[PDB]
């Protein structure tokens, strides 16, 4: 019975593989057959390559001494080498190619999901080349994906050597019959095999993830398209930040590059932001993921005033200043997407640009009061419900399991009436006392929220609506304004309160404005459809925020 | 007798001033004489500019409307404007062009350092050019040394309407005979000596620094050259990494752009590089300041092994794999100094650049062990001491002010014998047990390093020095190598444990070796010399970290 999986980097979880780049030159450069190849492996295993591979020497070391080797091996076949040749060149070409194999990096993951201890087990070099970031960064997505990462540089064994295996099997604290094993060189393949380990000679993809599936039995072929990739939140970067005497504000960081400042809404985490982290990281940017104001690990201060869109706003520009950041774009969700138009519109340089998930951009009308405003729609019946201090508070804090599992659903799983809340008096009226999970998140994660709101509860997160009047008046000066700055409006198909229909009018404030929709999408968008908003997103960033 | 002081930005606190601008540009179109000024204010306190500086309008909207002021301004002159003229183009040079004032913001810092509340005061708009970020950087770093910043388009008030003086008098809390006013403008300087505040008239800074200093009863102007902004720990972002299940690492975070990873020695904290924080985010950098295993709010478990090279390495790539981080540049100090040129050696696809002030990098002799090489030099007599675990613990951990008071000191201060401490018996022998304060450090910055000791003392700390059998065994791995990515070597010429002469042959191990020496400079080479540090760091970054 098989409980650990080993996979090779180099044609195996990385194609085109770099070995395949010394024959094809040859092919380009009409040399003999084998030349570069012969030349590479010089020397066996006192030879330049293996002491590379065994962590002797670094990478722009061993560049001069296969040079050599070219040399003599162009010298014992009786023809010459080019002009314009370049060692350094080929394999900086080689390993830029050098792209993840997804196919086989989705069957590792499904195989971590059903309980298997997974490994790399790589013949690798250090490497000190100037483009070495390339390869830094192929290396720092997949090993984070992997139990174990083993390199031959690090461990000064090296594939084909008996040593290595039992390492290998030390590391993974498993006898061979538990180990499945994937290499694209079957000189490699042996000793595993010979130690009585299950082996998967890897030439195509397709045929090795069938070999692969039929000796553990996972269906890891056909299977349907993935999640993006979450967050375990002990495994984060999580920052601190005092914005005034009795206020601090937490975020969760991950990556390099523009910042980019993610902001939920009511009554989230930066924890709803988990499917977008991993990959706007991924994508080249720096995430600031928040615990906006009265959540999680941020400060909650008891007074209602705390939470108006001018100081929520103001200690969002403090975030900045303390954290050495003259700007970052602004992406938000539901509340989130609120503060993220007032971000551009009171302070444009301070953000790079703006994007709203559900959330529209809608002036505020100076011939009426937003209470007389919300009243002429009844889908917002449930804000005056939230207007009385402690009411709503009792409701939602009374069972935070209940709350979270109400509330977090799909737009077909629909559990809670938001109509006549009041009238029928309270939100969870007929409503089941221990609802069924969604298909869109795990007990697990419902638990996150409920240890989250036990530290403050609801008063912080409800007080958000509790400035109505002191956000109208405030959103009245910027009357004449216009955003101007790159903007993103991402509407969601199925969302029963935030309406696709109410951005309909926003280009006549936001004349550059760009769109995304999402068909079949509720109003918990980036749990809804993770894959969708991460490419809209994406997209979106790598033409408007540079 | 005076408690405040106000500055203003444009002309004040930033020059060339753009009001400026709008007449050497009409000087050199040879159009007629305040034909640009006369279009800027055209319509007086209805005109676009007021709207503009009252926050009504955005810049972007404000652009238009100035050039049918500029239209109408030729129109009534009799006269035409040229075919390559642009408003926005002539804003944007202006803008870009205006620097901060150095003397003048020295002297404001010389004020609030006497126990003056300083403010800025200023007429402005909300920038919203794709070219913003330039103007949002110089605020960022201008109002960080102040303790108001008020702005016209933040206030919906004006210069030099009243309002916006009882305005400015309100927030700092104080009567107008307490207030200096700086203005460039006479019209706006007015209404604050109509109050009774003590005014200044800025034309040239030298003369408006004498009126400044005659009235304040400081020396402002010819006053000695200060040292580099410090850091409040209070107001940074603090960072927190779990690396493994007991052990989790703590950084100050300041600044966007390139990682820059700050490694201090022994017995040291991030806080030693509290002059260079500032200074390297401000020259475009994000920096990472780290508390090391087992200081501060760093995890410091007890056993000798969690302080060997090869593990204070792998737990700092884990550190960067938890961050998103596939490269940082590495700077460190003494024993941190040490762990950055091993971080080169073993992981150099994780280092951007490595710089090391004072520790030099020399090579493990293999037919010696570490323990007979500290012998035949007996300046390390001090390490034979910090063998036995709990013996210089003791000594070290009686009392911590002492202890700090006592090591961290300049050159000419010297009140320890490092020297036969072996003999003697103990580091404190012949010290004295009430230090006098170095010119290096104040009290509050001892007690910083203080309340940092007291959580875990110094095992971790002196649990570094415990493995050199380990490291040098470890080291070993790496004696056929070469370091061959940017590297930084800082000698300091009065360090008398880390002397110069001991980084000598470092460019047989690393041949494109930079180098940096800092005359009169300690062992405290940040906080003795901070101002020659970040000079030769900032130019090192700019040229050989991108
Ligand atoms: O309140 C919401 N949005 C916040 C701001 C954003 O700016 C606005 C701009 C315009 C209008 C309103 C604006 O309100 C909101 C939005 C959509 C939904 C929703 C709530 N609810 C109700 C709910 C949610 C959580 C707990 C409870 Cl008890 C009840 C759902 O369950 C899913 S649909
Ligand atoms: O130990 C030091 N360096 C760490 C590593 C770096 O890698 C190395 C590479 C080569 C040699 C040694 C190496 O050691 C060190 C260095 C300089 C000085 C110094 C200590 N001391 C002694 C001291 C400090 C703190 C507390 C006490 Cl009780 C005593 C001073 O007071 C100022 S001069």
């Amino acid at each position: 019975t098989l409980r650990a999986a080993v996979f090779d980097l180099d044609g195996v979880l990385a194609l085109p593989a770099v070995f395949g780049v010394l024959g094809r030159t040859e092919e380009a450069l009409a040399l003999p057959r084998g030349l570069l190849n012969d030349a590479f492996q010089k020397g066996g295993p006192e030879g330049a390559t293996t002491r590379l591979m065994k962590g002797e020497i670094t990478l722009s070391q061993w560049i001069p001494l296969m040079e050599e080797n070219c040399r003599k091996c162009s010298e014992t076949a009786k023809v010459c080498l080019p002009k314009n040749f370049s060692i350094k060149e080929i394999f900086d070409k080689a390993i830029s190619a050098r792209k993840i194999n997804r196919p086989m990096l989705q069957a590792a993951l499904m195989l971590r999901k059903k309980g298997f201890t997974t490994a790399i087990l790589t013949n690798t070099w250090l490497d000190d080349r100037a483009e070495r970031d390339g390869l830094a960064q192929l290396m720092c997505e997949l090993k984070m994906h992997f139990d174990f990462l083993i390199e031959s540089c690090q461990v000064g064994m090296v594939k084909p050597e008996p040593q290595i295996y039992k390492f290998l099997l030390d590391t993974l604290k498993a006898s061979p019959s538990e180990v499945v094993f994937l290499d694209d060189i079957g000189a490699n393949l042996k000793p595993a095999r010979d130690l009585g380990m299950v082996t998967i000679l890897v030439q195509d993809t397709d045929t090795a993830l069938k070999e692969l599936e039929k000796v553990t039995g996972i269906q890891l072929l056909n299977t349907p398209a993935p999640l993006p990739t979450s967050c375990n939140p002990s495994d984060m970067s999580h920052g601190y930040v005092t914005v005034k005497p009795r206020v601090r504000l937490h975020f969760v960081e991950l990556g390099s590059g523009p910042a980019v400042c993610l902001c939920h809404g009511f009554p989230e985490s930066w924890y709803s932001w988990r499917y977008q982290i991993p990959a706007l990281a991924q994508a080249g940017y720096r995430v600031l993921a928040m615990d906006m104001k009265g959540y999680g690990e941020s400060s909650a201060p008891p007074e209602i005033e705390e939470y108006c869109m001018e100081v929520l706003c103001k200690e969002m520009v403090t975030f900045l200043d303390k954290l050495g950041l003259s700007q970052a774009v602004f992406i938000g969700h539901d509340w989130g997407g609120m503060l993220v138009w007032y971000m551009a519109l009171f302070y444009p340089e301070r953000v790079r640009a703006v994007a709203s998930l559900n959330t529209p951009f809608i002036p505020a009308n100076p011939n009426m009061s937003p209470l007389e405003s919300i009243k002429a729609n009844p889908v917002f019946d449930y804000q005056l419900y939230f207007q009385e201090p402690g009411v709503a508070e009792a409701e939602l804090e009374q069972n935070l399991s209940r709350t979270f599992k109400s509330l977090f659903r799909a737009s077909d799983e629909s559990v809670l009436s938001m109509h006549k809340v009041c009238e029928a008096g309270g939100l969870f009226v007929n409503s089941p006392e221990e609802p069924s999970l969604s298909r869109m998140v795990t007990e697990e994660e419902i638990q996150f929220y409920v240890q989250q709101f036990k530290k403050s509860g609801f008063r912080g997160p409800l007080n958000w609506y509790r400035n109505m009047e002191r956000n109208w008046k405030w959103a009245c000066k910027s009357l004449g304004r216009k955003i101007l700055i790159p903007a993103l409006m991402v509407t969601a198909e199925k969302d029963f309160v935030l309406v696709p229909q109410m951005s309909q009018h926003m280009e006549d404030w936001i004349p550059h404005l760009k769109r995304g929709h999402i068909e079949d999408c509720g109003h918990w968008t980036q749990m809804d459809k993770p894959t969708e908003v991460n490419q809209i997103l994406i997209k979106w960033l790598d033409s408007d925020a540079r």
